[PDB]
């Protein structure tokens, strides 16, 4: 029953996707189905903050919460790792909901919870073939049905990191298999390690711009946002932002 | 029942807003009742681009639209200058919608027209104290009331720029006076004449970071974006992207 957190932080602003700029915190927790090449938070699941992990319950998650936070926040978001990996979650969504507190959910759309009904802001993200990973459809159909039909479509968005050419053909897939879920394009980050911030910044921005250009001629991708990691712009690699 | 049109581009992305980084092409009118004192396109109003506007009919405007983006665009983004003065441009509007493309609208609220109800997207942008402006509420309330009366209130959202702590304190108010509408922060360009990109772009982001450190303790501000402008860490103070 206990939950395997390894962050909480905030308040600070979401960097990414259908919410982006939204005063949150944030709750990380530990494990992932997935091991993509370019995880920016790889010690979530790569075994190296393995002895870091704190099983807490859900009124412990919310008092620290409310702790650092204090009265200065009605968002919370739950990140990874992959979240969608953890039934117990419910309880903590569930008391989100009963205190006021909207609560939005970053997965790359693998495994289905029940609780995923509950959450106001769900960003589900594929990884593209620069991610070394492959795509199960039919358990993102699943998902996607699923929450369809309990009329969460206005809270569902998709989300697809863009490395390169051919990572911007597989959004193109996933965008066309799914008309009516709104649509998000990534800048991929190469340097998820590097220190030196003004080259990151410099780099990524050159990045975005390069997808805008692209992505402008490209008539199968007309309803869709584009946008970087605004987290990354701001503090770079840094953790706990 | 011409349409005063100093600007055509695009595709471009949003870089502002409820639909930041939507790709959208831009129709820049001329005219504004204000007179801010950091208008980042003030050539719209100041008389010093008054040869350069072209009266056009929504088709004529369309047409430019299709030559220049192709089939490559499903939305439009309206700007000035203040659109709202023109009543005229129900017919462009009215068009748009006929031909499945998605339109958005920025205004400062402080005159309304019947074509707001066709916004899909509608941006009203209240000024503070420090763009020497003063804002007449009871116009902000005839708008925002009528819109909520035609259920609009999820294509309406309110975004306030800060430059500094009482353009942040007007904000509160604003916001405070229309809880249910979304509510959005937006950093204030200092040199929108500057030509180094570099500069600015570095300038902006420490902007950013204290405007997010500021709202991040701010208990009455829980319910808010907080957005940089993403094509001015793009392409700096440039024209026509
Ligand atoms: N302020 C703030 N602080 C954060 O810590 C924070 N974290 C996240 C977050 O972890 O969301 C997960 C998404 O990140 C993607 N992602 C992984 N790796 C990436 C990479 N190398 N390049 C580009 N994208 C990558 C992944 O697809 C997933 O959808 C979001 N917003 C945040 N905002
Ligand atoms: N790609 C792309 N190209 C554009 O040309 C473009 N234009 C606009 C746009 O004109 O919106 C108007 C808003 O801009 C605000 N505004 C004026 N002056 C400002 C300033 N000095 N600093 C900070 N904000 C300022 C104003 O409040 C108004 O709400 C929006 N998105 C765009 N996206
Ligand atoms: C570091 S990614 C965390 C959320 C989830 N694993 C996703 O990729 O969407
Ligand atoms: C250059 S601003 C253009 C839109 C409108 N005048 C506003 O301030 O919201
Ligand atoms: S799914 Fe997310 S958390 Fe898991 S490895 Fe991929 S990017 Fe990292
Ligand atoms: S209302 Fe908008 S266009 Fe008019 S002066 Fe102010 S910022 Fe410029």
């Amino acid at each position: 029953k206990g939950i395997p957190v390894l962050e909480i932080f905030g308040p600070t602003i979401q960097g990414e996707g259908m919410v982006i700029g939204q005063k949150t915190m944030f709750v990380r927790t530990a494990g992932c189905d997935y091991s993509c090449s370019w995880c920016d938070s790889a010690f979530t699941w790569d075994g190296s903050a393995k002895k870091d992990i704190r099983w807490m319950t859900a009124e412990e998650i919310f008092a620290e919460l409310k702790d650092i936070g204090g009265d200065a926040f009605s968002h919370v978001t739950i990140s990874g790792g992959n979240p969608a990996l953890l039934k117990q979650l419910d309880a903590f969504i569930e008391l989100l909901k009963e205190n006021n507190i909207r609560a939005a959910l970053e997965t790359q759309g693998t495994v289905y919870q029940d609780w995923f009904t509950l959450i106001d802001d769900l960003t589900i993200s594929p990884k593209p073939p620069s991610s070394k990973m492959v795509t199960n459809f039919q358990k993102l159909d699943h998902i996607l049905t699923s929450l369809q039909e309990n009329d969460r479509q206005h809270a569902v968005s998709l989300k697809v990191v863009i490395f390169n050419d051919e990572d911007l053909e597989f959004a193109k897939t996933v965008h066309k298999r799914y008309p009516g879920i709104p649509f998000y394009l990534q800048v991929g980050n190469d340097d998820v390690h590097t220190t030196d911030d003004q080259s990151l910044i410099a780099h990524l921005l050159g990045k975005y711009e390069a997808l805008v250009d692209k992505v402008a001629v490209d008539a199968e991708l007309n309803l869709v946002r584009v946008l970087p990691q605004l987290h990354t712009l701001l503090w770079g690699n840094k953790r706990g932002v």
